[PDB]
């Protein structure tokens, strides 16, 4: 009163439905004495083999003999037999997989952490050594990740409801009982909080538990509304450097296990841009490798036009995978990080495991009309031939790196950038603000992460991308015998005013078993637009196809 | 005349069985006409589908069904039935897979390499779009790493025999046709070489070829002896930085996908001491992660002696793995790393899908006798005591770094250091030489790898290591109730004077399902003095016990 610190439990607050009420379903499924297994389990009290277990003396494979054993007696002292397959490993095993993360109360911790609480996990566990503690490890990664604290039973040699494991509690939290919150489904494990004047709730349903905690804290957290997925903090996330050719050295973020796969940004942004996707896609068993693209960020960014023609952009991510040693990977890139990923298709097939853009359409190349030509032709890419002379669509860029990003950045119903006329009205930001206001889409922080990175080597080698029309249509020729027939998704956004969904519309002509995805009220700037669906529609997709 | 480039055909030189003596044994298994396939592969000669496929104008999947399209008409001039369940698709399947890198054509390869030979592979092929292309991808990673060109003809626009495609090769080698070889199973594709004035040679069976090339080369190709493992070049690899603590981060290097391995490295070394193991085990089917551990190269090396712990040491590889993504990894170690890999397992096993080490044993503390009067137990540990002192055994061990690694590093056969009365003798080198002899074990490149890393942060870090016996102990001692049940391999090395392979002679107590495995003739410096031995072990262990 007032509190600044959330302590949750494992089994049955952050975690359902939990082991204690699985054992409790067993004995009913199998006609046995009431508690019995239960009986067994607290055997010996504070020194049985579960305590044991808890205090990490000993380990669950260690433990599962001991238990089975227990179970004998309390069936020889209760006199009755066992099942002719009876198994402590097998039922405790579905116990312990059947237990997911418990969403609402996920979510009720993150939005207290987002209001500055110190938030923990108290939770009595232990050592797993089973054939198949993968799945409990891969819970409490996810679970870990989104606390200030751990405190586990077994790591400590400490337990609830044991006063000393609290004092610890309150040791590693740096604060006083009387700024905590602790939350369980067991009341023993509550008394000691009080004790010592801790506000305490007992989780019985999810939602009053809810009610309880939001009353006590002052914070709303039933009924909120729909939280972003998880974000990545740069600086927890393993960086990896490749360099690719004497001079060129590729940065990416990597996260996760399973298939690779190499997410690919736009103009101009980085490996940030999927700070959505990141941890989801790593969540649905994925290992992604998000880029800094060439020209972008830690990787480099020769001044050369030609460095940043599609040819050499795209044997150098082959390379990539050479020097990784990966002999395939998903790609999937939006904005001009799409247009890559489709030349990498058709180019490299045997190196994509299945290919994805968002936005970015495929579009053969007109063999008899230029390119030069088919920009012009339509006026909404007049920013494009902008581009083409070097150094003065840098100039402006790299003026006021924060405005531009701040200019740049906007939902569909914001804007303040028209792309026509801009040769004429000679600037891009000719007629937007000094100091322009922030989107609903990125925090000060976010806008500030992109201006350092943009420091770092500016524009000329982003917008070189943008001039190598004539190269990349040459080389594109190459490839107007071929179609697409690996894994294909192409992922259209309703308000996109330049990538608008129509320029996809005869893709499927050449990339025939083609899926497709949309995002109604969804700008330019998808990823962080629209993360959620975009995960939904991807995670699907991958899942899908990807295997 | 003499030469300094040697060309590989790849389909019946560098890979064997070639996919044309497929095309055959099919003939002959369906009753079908003589060249009735080969008739309708080569048809239309070069204005034909497969000529075009070659090219790059179209893909393999486009190419199956005009194929097909070739063998009905092929059949009907010839007037013959086409079986039940015929498919150009399964039949290329199946010789496409069936192919397997010749081993002693690419150790000719590597042969000519080494002694200063430009290689290069000029192959016929395809854009492979099948849905099991990642086989022939595979194939032809592991091939392109040992050479200095992957000429493809899809990927040029240009095919064997047409004289355009060498004027590229010799363009590519900027070498003359004089100083070339070229060796292919076509002697069509021969003629042309010779025409410019190339060495050329019809590669039938492998052993006569390699017969004409070493005379015409001159250096010793068939017949010689086993040669090495291949090594990591460190400008060539992946290297990745995963902070884990405000002022701690560390550094690896990673290669190759499937589960993930984690190497540890044991006193005084760095990722580069598992060169040999990285590529075989990522060939194998892994993805490994050679660590610098804390103190050493590119990870971090905070001077207090109690940041080298176990514990300490131990949660920090947890948040490794945590800021990875990884739920799992499957642990090897050496020396130090050795018993930090046991550790893991005994206080984290959910986070270790499999434990392994080489030559250091899991020795349980002993709860009644403390360890510093244990290590004075046994003389041969006499070195650890002169290692306390914070300050002496480091301004010996940096004095002179390059002498300090030549003394170090040395095959059994070879020794300079005695490890006993070190103390006494008031040095590690009192009586070791200025300039050492190089080992067989490294070449002074090698040895300059280490030197260049250890310049870095010196010998604080790695020596701190040592300094925490007392700690170590009581930490160790939480965990004398347990077992370890999860996958583990014990790799003993006869002639490691110092980690004995008896004193793991009782490890089975606590390791009940133990795998063993030992090495004849094998010194300390277990992965460059057996580098081949190490590979068989591991990789079959791996296979076996990781999955
Ligand atoms: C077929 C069209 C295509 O593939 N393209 C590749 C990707 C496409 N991307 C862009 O132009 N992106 C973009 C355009 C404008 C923009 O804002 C600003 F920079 F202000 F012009 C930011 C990004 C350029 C054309
Ligand atoms: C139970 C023994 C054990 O687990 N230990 C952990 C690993 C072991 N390692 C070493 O002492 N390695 C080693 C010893 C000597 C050495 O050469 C030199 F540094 F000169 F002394 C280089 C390396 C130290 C003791
Ligand atoms: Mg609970
Ligand atoms: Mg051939």
């Amino acid at each position: 009163m007032t509190l600044r610190a959330a302590v949750f439990d494992l089994d049955g607050v952050l975690a359902l439905p939990a082991v204690f009420g699985v054992l409790g379903r067993t004995e009913e499924a199998l006609a046995l004495p009431r508690g019995l297994l239960n009986d067994a389990f607290q055997k010996g009290g504070p020194e049985g083999a579960t305590t044991r277990l808890m205090k990490g003396e000993i380990t669950l494979s260690q433990w599962i003999p001991l238990m089975e054993e227990n179970c004998r007696k309390c069936s020889e002292t209760a006199k009755v037999c066992l099942p002719k397959n009876f198994s402590i490993k097998e039922i405790f095993d579905k116990a312990i997989s059947a237990r997911k993360i418990n969403r609402p109360m996920l979510q009720a911790a993150l939005m207290l952490r987002k209001k500055g609480f110190t938030t923990a996990i108290l939770t009595n566990t232990w050592l797993d050594d089973r054939a198949e503690r993968d799945g409990l490890a891969q819970l409490m990664c996810e679970l870990k990740m989104h606390f200030d604290f751990l405190i586990e039973s077994c790591q400590v040699g400490m337990v609830k409801p044991e006063p000393q494991i609290y004092k610890f509690l309150l040791d590693t939290l740096k604060a006083s009982p009387s700024e905590v919150v602790f939350l369980d489904d067991i009341g023993a494990n509550l008394k000691p909080a009080r004790d010592l004047g801790m506000v305490t709730i007992l989780v019985q349903d999810t939602d009053t538990a809810l009610k309880e905690l939001e009353k006590v804290t002052g914070i709303q957290l039933l009924n909120t509304p729909a939280p972003l997925p998880t974000s990545c903090n740069p600086s927890d996330m393993s960086h990896g450097y490749v360099t690719v050719k004497p001079r060129v050295r590729l940065h990416f973020v990597e996260l996760g296990s399973g298939p690779a796969v190499c997410l690919c940004h736009g103009f101009p942004e980085s490996w940030y841009s999927w700070r959505y996707q990141i941890p989801a896609l790593a969540q649905a068993g994925y290992r992604v490798l998000a880029m800094d693209m060439k020209g972008y960020g830690e990787s480099s960014a020769p001044p050369e036009i030609e460095e940043y023609c599609m040819e050499v952009l795209c044997k150098e991510m082959v390379t990539f995978l050479d020097k990784l040693g990966l002999s395939q990977a998903v790609f999937i890139g939006h904005d001009w990080g799409g247009m890559l990923v489709w030349y990498m298709a058709l180019f490299y097939p045997e190196r994509v495991r299945a290919v994805a853009s968002l936005n970015t359409p495929f579009i053969p190349a007109n063999p008899n009309m230029s390119p030069l030509e088919s920009i012009k032709a339509n006026p909404v890419f007049d920013y494009q031939l902008y581009f083409q002379e070097p150094g003065v669509a840098e100039a402006e860029l790299e003026q006021n790196l924060s405005r531009t990003f701040k200019s740049l950045f906007r939902a569909s119903d914001e804007s303040v950038l028209s792309m026509h006329k801009v040769c004429e009205a000679g600037g891009l930001f000719v007629n937007s603000p000094e100091e322009p206001s922030l989107s609903r889409m990125v925090t000060e922080e976010e806008i500030q992460f992109y201006v350092q990175q943009f420091k770092k080597s500016g524009f000329r080698g982003p917008l070189n991308w943008y001039r190598n029309m004539e190269r990349n249509w040459k080389w594109a020729c190459k490839s107007l015998g071929r179609k697409i027939l690996i894994p294909a998704l192409m992922v259209t956004a309703e308000k996109d005013f330049v990538l608008v969904p129509q320029m996809s519309q005869h893709m499927e002509d050449w990339i025939p078993h083609l899926k497709r995805g949309h995002i109604e009220d969804c700008g330019h700037w998808t990823q962080m637009d629209k993360p959620t669906e975009v995960n939904q529609i991807l995670i699907k997709w991958l899942d899908s196809d990807a295997r």
